[PDB]
């Protein structure tokens, strides 16, 4: 149908602001600590701890499948990475702290591009 196209073009368009709101965010690690899933290999016991592990690389295979509806599943993986860093970490290590620069930083990029879904629909 014609309505089924016009909704994969929002979708796409979605994909499109997602993509750029994961490049604003990634940009807030440049320790590169939460690009990648925690090695289970190293961590061995990461899942007796963290039981839904998340990280910018498999966010961005969700996000090119275009496997985000709404920008609130998205912000759940970011928050899953922030808050599986917190909990796994103690709070005098580099990585909880990186978790808190992350959070602190991508608030902003986050408020603005709920205005920006709300406001092109």
């Amino acid at each position: 149908s014609m309505e089924q196209v016009a909704m994969e073009l929002r979708l796409t368009e979605l994909t499109r602001l997602l993509r750029s709101v994961l490049d604003q965010l990634q940009d807030k690690d440049p320790a590169r600590i939460f690009a990648q899933p925690v090695s289970l290999k190293e961590v061995p016991d990461y899942l007796d701890h963290i039981k839904h592990p998340m990280d910018f690389a498999t966010m961005r295979k969700r996000l090119e499948a275009q496997g985000y509806k709404n920008l609130h599943e998205f912000e759940e993986d970011f928050d899953l990475i922030i808050d599986n860093c917190m909990k796994y970490n103690a709070r005098d290590t580099v990585f909880y702290r990186a978790a808190v620069r992350l959070r602190d930083q991508g608030g902003v990029v986050l408020r603005q591009a709920r205005r920006e879904v709300d406001s092109i629909g």
